[PDB]
């Protein structure tokens, strides 16, 4: 999730 969620960036 941590990863998926840095796509953001």
């Amino acid at each position: 999730l941590a990863a998926t969620l840095a796509q953001a960036l």
